[PDB]
């Protein structure tokens, strides 16, 4: 039923997939992903659609996705050979995701050890992220992103943390914490980039010496505080994994400021924000009640 119903829609976008090998994702509050191989043997990702307004939802991403592809040599994006409103799909990257999440245990599972990282991966992963940040986002005719420059980013951050203190409250520690931070200009960047948004093992690509060769799930792109796309390296891999990235990322010419870890570090301690955020815009319960014990209130 499901899979005679991929068929054709493949079919209607002139693309023939082989039957049996047809499998479905999970889930689905935007989009279900399923994957497939096309009659040549050559893997692909379709994305079916849940939700009205597929174009003007995916405008901005498809805009991202087509600054990665056409800017990056290092690492691969998500290409919409099809890009309609009843269909979005792509060749599969090469590669593996370096974790997965597995919703019946609450986390992932894991193609490498995260009490002993390649240093490969932090190495990678620098050189990625210093090139994707250096894409030169200014040279398109039309951009919708959000951009921020430095000042912006600082604002845009305070600004998020008092409408989400109005709506929720924030803990007394946890606040003064973040407006030490918001005041601290010494720790702020003076340089924004285009950022993927949602870097974690889950949207990385690795090859089969943990070198990261691409990135899934572009949703989050934007231009901005480049400290996000280092988040889930200190929250998987700690302070170590942290400065290995930094180390990286620094040393293949990646904007570098002296306070950049202590910011990443502050950043992190914000996530409630994002958080918070989620829990509004998605109605869902569970995010909920975790945006309320992460505001500490
Ligand atoms: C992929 O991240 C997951 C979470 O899963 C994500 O929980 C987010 C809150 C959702 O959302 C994301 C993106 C975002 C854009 O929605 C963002 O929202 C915003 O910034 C604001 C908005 C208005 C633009 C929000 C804060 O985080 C994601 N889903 C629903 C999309 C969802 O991944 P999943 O689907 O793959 O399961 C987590 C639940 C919620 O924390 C999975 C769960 C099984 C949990 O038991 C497992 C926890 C593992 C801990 C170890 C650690 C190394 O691992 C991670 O650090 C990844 C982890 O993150 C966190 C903070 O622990
Ligand atoms: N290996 C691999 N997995 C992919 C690829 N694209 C999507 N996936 C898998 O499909 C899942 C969902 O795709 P994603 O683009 O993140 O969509 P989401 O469900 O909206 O978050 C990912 O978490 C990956 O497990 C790909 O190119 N390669
Ligand atoms: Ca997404
Ligand atoms: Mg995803």
């Amino acid at each position: 039923k499901d899979i005679k119903q991929v068929i054709e829609i493949a079919k209607k976008h002139n693309l023939f997939l082989k039957e049996e090998t047809i499998q479905f994702n999970e889930s689905g509050l935007d989009f279900q992903a399923v994957f497939a191989q096309d009659n040549n043997g050559i893997d692909w990702v379709l994305r079916l659609p849940r939700r009205e307004d597929v174009m003007p939802r995916t405008k901005v991403e498809k805009q991202a996705l087509d600054l990665v592809n056409k800017y990056a040599i290092s690492f691969q994006a998500p290409n919409w050979i099809i890009y309609t409103e009843e269909l979005i799909a792509y060749k599969k990257l090469d590669g593996v995701p370096a974790g997965t999440i597995d919703h019946n245990i609450g986390n992932y599972i894991w193609e490498i050890d995260i009490n002993n990282v390649p240093e490969l991966f932090h190495k990678s992963l620098g050189r990625v992220l210093a090139e994707l940040h250096s894409i030169p986002s200014n040279k398109a005719a039309a951009l919708d992103l959000v951009v921020h420059t430095p000042e912006e980013a600082r604002m845009s951050m305070k600004q998020r943390m008092d409408a989400v203190r109005a709506k929720f409250g924030v803990g007394e520690n946890l606040w003064n914490r973040w407006q030490a931070w918001l005041n601290d200009d010494d720790m702020w960047p003076k340089k924004t980039g285009l950022i993927h948004g949602d870097v974690h093992a889950g949207h990385t690509m690795i090859d089969k010496d943990a070198n990261v060769t691409g990135l899934i799930d572009w949703t989050e792109a934007k231009v901005t505080d480049v400290s996000h796309d280092f988040i889930f390296n200190y929250r998987a891999f700690g302070e170590e994994g942290l400065e290995a990235l930094i180390l990286a990322y620094k040393e293949i010419g990646g904007y570098y400021w002296p306070k950049m870890k202590e910011h990443i570090i502050e950043l992190n301690a914000a996530y409630p924000v994002s958080i918070a955020e989620f829990a509004l815009v998605s109605g869902i319960e569970e995010y909920e009640q975790m945006a309320k014990e992460a505001l500490e209130v």
